[PDB]
Formats: C-alpha cells, structure tokens, sequence
C-alpha cells in the first residue's frame, strides 16, 4: 500500500507553485490531494518548496514533537506554507476550507532509511 513517505509527499508537497494563489486554493488541493475521500481532515498544511529541502529537514535540529517522540526535526529557515483548515461551512461530502499563506520553520517527524519525513508537526 502507499508509503508513509509518498503519504507524507501527496498530503504536504507542493513544489509546483510558490505559494497559494487564490481563496479557492486549499478547497481545490485538499479533493485533487484526495484528503476529502471518507470525511474532511480539518487541517492540513502544504508546502511549496523542493521535495529535496524538506528532505533535508531530517539532518537539521531535532525537537520534541508535539506529543513527546524525540523523532522530529525543525527547519532552520522559514519555508513557503499554507495551513487549510475546515470552515463552519464545511459539511461532507462538500468539505470547505481557509486558506491562510504564510513563511513559518516546519517541525516534521523522520524516519526510515533513506530517513524522510513521514508526519507534518507544526509550523512556528
Ligand atoms: N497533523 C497535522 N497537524 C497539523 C498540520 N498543520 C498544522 N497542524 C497542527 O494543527 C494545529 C492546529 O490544530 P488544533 O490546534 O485545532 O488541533 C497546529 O497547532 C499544528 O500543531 C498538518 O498538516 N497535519
């Protein structure tokens, strides 16, 4: 089945654009990304960088995740992010979303060999 890795990458990345373009952008993303498929996640952040430079991520400092694992790393540079979450509109399956752009460090969780982000933290 899908990786924890390709999950990190179709929920999270997005290299093809710099940042969120319009009101509409995390409704379109969160259906194409499949997010909305058995209920609306009600947060969800992308990132519009090279998959590369959040790779990275994993050999920067590490952290304390939210919830106490020791597996997670802190960008050291602000990274090009927007934060979608569910709106009082929002009802399944017609799943509505803010979209809020913003340049924040990225906190993810590591793991694996090669080590990758697997899980998407905080942005601070
Ligand atoms: N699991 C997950 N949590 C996120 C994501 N983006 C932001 N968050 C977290 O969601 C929080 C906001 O959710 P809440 O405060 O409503 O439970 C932020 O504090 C951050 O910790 C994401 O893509 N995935």
């Amino acid at each position: 089945k899908e990786t924890a890795a390709a999950k990190f990458e179709r929920q999270h990345m997005d290299s093809s654009t710099s940042a969120a373009s319009s009101s509409n952008y995390c409704n379109q993303m969160m259906k194409s990304r499949n997010l909305t498929k058995d209920r609306c996640k009600p947060v969800n952040t992308f990132v519009h960088e090279s998959l590369a430079d959040v790779q990275a991520v994993c050999s920067q400092k590490n952290v304390a995740c939210k919830n106490g694992q020791t597996n997670c790393y802190q960008s050291y540079s602000t990274m090009s992010i927007t934060d979608c979450r569910e709106t009082g509109s929002s009802k399944y399956p017609n799943c509505a979303y803010k979209t809020t752009q913003a340049n924040k460090h990225i906190i993810v969780a590591c793991e694996g060999n090669p080590y990758v982000p697997v899980h998407f933290d905080a942005s601070v």
